[PDB]
């Protein structure tokens, strides 16, 4: 399979399954993509430079593994209990995108399973992340600014060029992670799991 | 020259009356030392403090270049402003005691100034350091709780094997200092300048944890 410059109808792939196709400057906004699953798939063009606009899809427990994403444009998502694995998603947008459950509790809560991916530069700002599989990424240069992701579990994370102090990491596990410029004097790390080698690392920071 | 197994009460000390010599095993209740010169002078097994008058002496502006305490029992001493460059209190108990203005500074031999002083073993609580310069210094295994250090400087000091329970970090300055084997208290790495100073092991685990790691 291998679409190139469609915009896609709201029926056409829901709940359906998709292996090693390619989805080229494609336009997903709108559609319904509940219980979706790509496999092998790719949604970024090289020669073309873009990728495909995913804006306000319904997402609801869609699935994505071994997938190009980049420059995916998933702003203003429902995304709930959406799972994202071992997949390329450099430069997406995820400002808007809901993994929150508002409907069966009175309040709110999170689901979501994003691991083993690539989410250099991807911007989450203001996003809600709570207690969610955040395990495994590269977040080298994403934009975090007003999000948080409070009590998930970021463990084996790779944090080169990242602002700690943008977002909420209160209760997240950073174990076995690359750091970067973490600062444990600026940056409330109440509740985090850390790891001995990173303990001392951070120490040696402090001049210590 | 030496004395021994003397017991003096309420005098007053000559400037002379015991320069270079040394002393053991003997006590003078509220004697004041004050501008004595006691250069060289050993003091071994000795008791300024009387548990009955609750009174110390008066060190005040002596002159303590190479003075020796040693096992004494120095309980609210008054050094304030002496000198007391090259000095050594081991073993010895000093609550209370008032180093206010005491220059452990040497500011000929140099251009500018540098630091002597050896206080190790000894029992420091209550103790008054506000605005001692007190750098690069023996200062190991004594307890510090509750002294006051506003405005002191231990800086490159080797503090290690100490006692520091009710003690105000952010006091003083304690950059390049050695702190290990130490009971820290209540330090936070967040608020106090730890630039070059050393600690264990067990230590750093237990500064992460108040932080809540």
């Amino acid at each position: 399979l291998a679409l190139v410059g469609e915009k896609i109808d709201r029926n056409r792939f829901t709940g359906e399954k998709i292996e090693n196709s390619t989805f080229f400057n494609c336009d997903f906004s709108g559609a319904d993509l509940s219980g979706t699953e790509f496999i092998g798939c790719q949604f970024y063009d090289r020669e073309s430079q873009k990728g495909c606009n995913f804006s306000r899809a319904m997402l609801k427990d869609a699935i994505f593994k071994s997938c190009d994403l980049s420059m995916a444009d998933f702003r203003n998502s429902s995304a709930l209990g959406i799972e994202i694995r071992h997949c390329r998603a450099q430069g997406a947008d995820f400002r808007g995108a809901s993994f929150m459950n508002m409907i069966t509790t009175r309040t709110w809560f999170c689901s979501a399973y994003i691991t083993n991916t690539n989410l250099s530069y991807a911007n989450f700002s203001k996003v809600v992340l709570e207690k969610c599989e955040l395990w495994e990424n590269r977040w080298i240069g994403a934009q975090v600014l007003g999000a948080t992701f409070s009590g998930s579990d970021l463990s084996g994370g790779e944090f080169s060029t990242f602002d700690w102090r943008a977002a909420n990491f209160t209760h997240c596990d950073l174990t076995n992670s690359e750091l970067g410029d973490l600062d444990i004097r600026g940056v409330d790390l109440q509740g985090v799991k850390l790891d001995n080698y990173q303990a001392s690392l951070l120490m040696e920071r402090l001049g210590i």
